[PDB]
């Protein structure tokens, strides 16, 4: 009586074929979460989800197998709109998602726990649908972040983190409207205080062998996004444009000073179950100390997802990377081998 | 047929607001949580529940994030009373939990993990209702732990752990009674052999740099309670003493020779849904070798909880540490600043 | 519509008394796991399970206390068999597992992630049932295994591990045959190629001090299984015979260059609940370099489980361990003490 509480999640058979070694082999692994409402009266909603992440394709006394995606409680009320907290997406998503759409790959000008660009501990989240029920389409977003800063030093809290996935005080918007048939278009910006171990880290070079800052100085991070999105008539056509200032990973050795980021995405749906894709990312950095300008990732990719029902489907997708090995792609630890992954996926 | 088992949870966005740095922050987590019966005949009943908390404020790579709170299978042959066994509350518990009804603080005078006072590993518990059916209010238990060691040592287990939350060898038992109205007196007492590297392990001064014996001398580890408690009237009054022998951490440099342990709560329940609360803690330990008498724990807390429904709920709770900073709880490491928490939490 | 899917699992409060302190003491867990099917055609059939294990035995700041036991996706074609493909049993399982029915020991002439020989990363598996609805009873298995590899060097793959749970590439085999009356027979085979680190690794031997190669030298691991079950008229019997080529692990030093391994169970069910087991294994290292021919396995055991109906049941099981403490048992660090266990175990 009152509460709506829906079990669900997948098991995904995954292989990736690869000449990157810490890429290739069995990726098995399970989702499972949590999706719950409760009508609090007619105008005002409670509602939680719980994401959870296990990994199978190591051992049973391996370690750190399984994580949490999603946690937050949230409150609804009706045309003034929805307020949520927790672990939950940073609203710049609400459009760089448009094109996260590829069969295994794609949606990776970015990473989780990366300021208010992917999945995000301890933000608030205000949501409104349209414009208040009066501009049908209009949705827009409001977000905060607190600090999620070291394990020790003057930027500690109790969550502590490396330095590639702290953040201090932040906020975020998001638009997005919907034009006549299928057409939307999306705006999101987002900026937050760095960190000192962010500012301060040093690090190794594969290449020289002597010590260096971690790329990127500044007090602020910062994302603008730009989204276009095609859905209608069986057909999928997405893309969207992302500037960044010290937000976008180099790897693992620090932030890029200035990052420009592209995804496109055309998928086209037979409706015998196929679902063909291609699709184009990069991601270019700049200004980034000793080594200037280099491509952060760059690939094509190529695949397909055969659903046999909505609980049922096999996908091939194909990563062709367009990177080529070098000081900076070797120093900050990027792969730039192909990726060939073959799925076998059961969703409940 | 015969079965019935029940899911169970919650999801608590959670944020902490604090001067102590190792404490602020994000705090957001869930419950999930596994209740079950099965009526064998008309005298025997089966059963079995597990709980898991799973930490939800830290990244996807981050270590330890998830851990079981209880897991227990039991029987129960009706007016005979019952027995279960595996990871459980200590029967003390049975008492001291009457004022564990804080929006989010108290019950700290006790960890986990900590002899019998709290949840438990590898405890059988037998528990008797209404003392055989003879006296309507009575109940009474009687439980056995056995030793939970080190990793290595003459006293290794298979389930080893830091001395802080070793055991040895134990039982305890407990009775509570009901008065009339809403009123109810309980008592309570444990009794365990303490462990080698308890009495055996240093640790070293944040505040002199030198080594010493970590706190607590004894072959024997001893709590007395008694509790009270008044329910009724939207009225909950409530309070609960213990005195403990080598049984009460001193943060993490060992135990208190003798500790004296006070916790007191008052609450309100309206029918609207909001429900305030005022309580008070201390924690007073002695004989603590070159510390003598000192607090180990000192607060007022003040706070609310507003339910929405059974499912729904939001709650602030201020923790005012009436602590001050010294060489007792700085070479113990034990928080002295205040707290403020915020949850919205959604419930299953 | 469409989804079947069930939760499934137990709760195992259960103790082991031994006088080897790393086996001894409370032993709690709990599983749980997921099974789906979703029918796509008349023919074709979706499925997917997964199943957990959560341990309850240690504390809350414990590490690594849960893992994955099964996670895989899969497809049934009705008369042209099935496939499915993630963490999963290697077939030599097929025939092994008629032995692995004591009531807490037993199954443990191999291990998890032990080649083929029991649950496994990355295993793709094709099962036929009645040789294609020809046989009734005659089912057979193929199936095909990647590398599982180390964290570094020549072997990594993405999932490394430890050498002894590392594998090549590698297949297996099976065929199981039901004989008239509850008569069934089986045989098994599979074959693997080594990883470098299980060639290439040292030891350092708790007798003499000194280092040593990992026991084991070879470019390909092994099996060899027949195997007979005897089940009607509440009679179990049952027995498989194994012999393997540098697949068998010897303690934590290596694999046995070959082993010869037997394993026989009888039980008898009595229909008020009570199914007394007498069992015995043992497993036989021929040729381990300076070991030369050493028991690595050999006990009786002895035991019984009294089911109060599907969802309960008590168990004792006694495990006579007839080995010898000597150098090889103690540098390979074999546990040749005696174990007591006793559950109490709540299943849904």
């Amino acid at each position: 009586d009152g509460n709506k509480l829906d079990l669900y999640g997948k098991i995904d058979g995954l292989h990736y074929f690869s000449s990157d070694d810490s890429v290739d082999g069995d990726q098995t692994y399970m989702r499972i979460g949590v999706k719950g409402e409760t009508q609090i009266n007619d105008q005002l909603t409670g509602y939680g989800q719980w994401e959870y992440n296990v990994q199978a394709n190591n051992t049973e006394s391996s370690s750190d197998q399984a994580w949490t995606r999603l946690a937050f409680a949230g409150l609804k009320f009706g045309d003034a709109g929805s307020f949520d907290y927790g672990r939950n997406y940073g609203v710049v998503y609400d459009v760089t998602s448009w094109t996260d759409v590829l069969p295994e790959f794609g949606g990776d000008t970015y990473g989780s726990d990366n300021f208010l660009q992917s999945r995000a501990n301890g933000v608030a989240t205000y949501r409104n649908s349209d414009f208040f029920g009066l501009v049908d389409g209009l949705n827009f977003a409001l977000q905060y972040q607190g600090k999620n800063g070291s394990v020790s030093g003057e930027d500690q809290t109790n969550n502590g983190r490396d330095f590639q996935k702290q953040n201090g005080e932040g906020f975020g918007t998001s638009v997005t409207y919907d034009i006549w048939d299928g057409i939307s278009a999306g705006f999101a910006y987002s900026s937050s205080k760095r960190t000192d171990e962010q500012n301060n880290s040093t690090f190794v070079s594969k290449t020289d062998g002597g010590r260096y800052g971690v790329l990127g100085e500044g007090d602020h991070a910062e994302t603008y996004t730009g989204g276009l999105k095609y859905d209608a008539n069986n057909i999928y056509l997405a893309t969207q444009y992302t500037q960044t200032y010290n937000a976008t990973r180099t790897g693992n050795i620090g932030f890029a000073n200035k990052a420009q980021n592209f995804e496109v995405v055309a998928q086209y749906q037979f409706d015998f179950g196929l679902r063909p894709s291609v699709a184009y990312l990069q991601s270019k950095g700049k200004d980034m100390g000793r080594y200037g300008d280099q491509d952060i990732l760059k690939y094509v990719d190529l695949g397909a997802t055969y659903y046999f029902n909505k609980n049922m489907s096999t996908y091939v997708d194909y990563k062709i990377n367009l990177l080529d090995d070098n000081k900076f792609t070797k120093d900050a630890s990027i792969s730039t081998d192909n990726v060939v992954a073959l799925g076998l996926v059961y969703q409940f």
